């Protein structure tokens, strides 16, 4: 028979892995649904091909050493990697993970939810953004793409791609395009909240000037203490030229949203970063009263750190790292 292809791209995965189907896709790779013929359930395969970037080879080998250390219900993990048996010969890496049902992308493209549905699945998100925070890790991209959701409405937080040690524009904290921290992720879970009262991305930026403009355009114009920070010229000398912008409440752009609901919205939708609210502080907010457990909501035993300075690495000692990381999962 041979390997098999999707839309172009080799999938050589077999003979564990048959029956692919296209699910998804990305910067560097693509994602597909594929038959696990040893535990007889469907998997996802995420293929990527990151040895042409040296930036890429850095987020492969990030990604794959953070999902292997991590060990949460709200965090995908990694089942299994394949690769080539020589390194010469690997081109690309295989990440198996466990299948979800959809994403919340998907689910508001298509359906309204209950404040209870909507207090669930911030609460799943923060519980594991708790985990991530603890072991003193950035997810840089939190989207509702990058949130997976299963048939009875468990979620799971994927694409540890962009992560770091302590992005979409549209979920994008104010302080990368003004000038990173734990509190750009506090910023991204405010946006999806957001979006989950109403469908729709609150602020809709085409690029970076017209991002800064939506955000302006709710919170209203920044204060002096909002500026006062390490802030870039050109984008101060912008905000400072444009006129003044009033601040529209949170209850006259969400008018049925839960009162709780948009207190919440309005601490972690904050400008300054470092007057934002915090994950945990975030769990204990009355909104989230009849799930907050913190019994129940495990933290890493001790912070992360890489043993070596990846960003000084070139792309052929990435991909022998890459390589001795991946060996583990190999036959023998
Ligand atoms: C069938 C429904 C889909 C989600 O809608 N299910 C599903 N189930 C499990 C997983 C692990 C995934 C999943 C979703 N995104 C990704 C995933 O890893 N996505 C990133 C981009 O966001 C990516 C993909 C390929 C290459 C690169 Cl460089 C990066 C995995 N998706």
């Amino acid at each position: 028979a041979g390997p098999e292809m999707v839309r172009g791209q080799v999938f050589d995965v077999g003979p564990r892995y048959t029956n692919l189907s296209y699910i998804g896709e990305g910067a560097y790779g693509m994602v597909c649904s594929a038959y696990d013929n040893v535990n007889k359930v469907r998997v996802a395969i995420k293929k990527i091909s990151p040895f042409e970037h040296q930036t890429y080879c850095q987020r492969t080998l990030r990604e794959i050493k953070i999902l292997l250390r991590f060990r949460h219900e709200n965090i995908i993990g990694i089942n299994d990697i394949i690769r080539a048996p020589t390194i010469e010969q690997m081109k690309d890496v295989y990440i198996v993970q466990d299948l979800m049902e959809t994403d919340l992308y998907k689910l508001l493209k298509t359906q309204h939810l209950s404040n209870d549905h909507i207090c669930y699945f911030l609460y799943q998100i923060l519980r594991g953004l708790k985990y991530i925070h603890s072991a003193n890790v950035l997810h840089r991209d939190l989207k509702p793409s990058n949130l997976l959701l299963n048939t009875t409405c468990d979620l799971k937080i994927c694409d540890f791609g962009l992560a770091r040690v302590a992005a979409t524009r549209w979920y994008r904290a104010p302080e990368i395009m003004l000038n990173y921290t734990k509190s750009i992720d506090i910023w991204s879970v405010g946006c999806i909240l957001a979006e989950m009262l109403s469908n729709r991305p609150i602020f809709p930026g085409k690029h970076y000037l017209d991002q800064l403009n939506h955000i302006l355009g709710i919170l209203g114009s920044p204060s002096q203490e909002d500026l006062n920070c390490i802030i870039n010229l050109k984008a101060r000398n912008y905000l400072l030229s444009l006129p003044h912008k009033n601040k529209v409440p949170w209850n006259r752009l969400f008018p049925n949203a839960d009162s709780k609901a948009l207190d919440l919205l309005d601490k972690m939708l904050t400008f300054n970063p470092h007057k934002r609210i915090e994950v945990e502080q975030a769990l204990a907010h009355p909104y989230l009263e009849q799930y907050y457990d913190p019994s129940d909501e495990p933290i890493a035993e001790a912070p992360f750190k890489f043993d070596m300075e990846l960003d000084d690495l070139p792309k052929e000692k990435l991909k022998e790292l890459i390589f001795e990381e991946t060996a583990r999962f190999q036959p023998g």
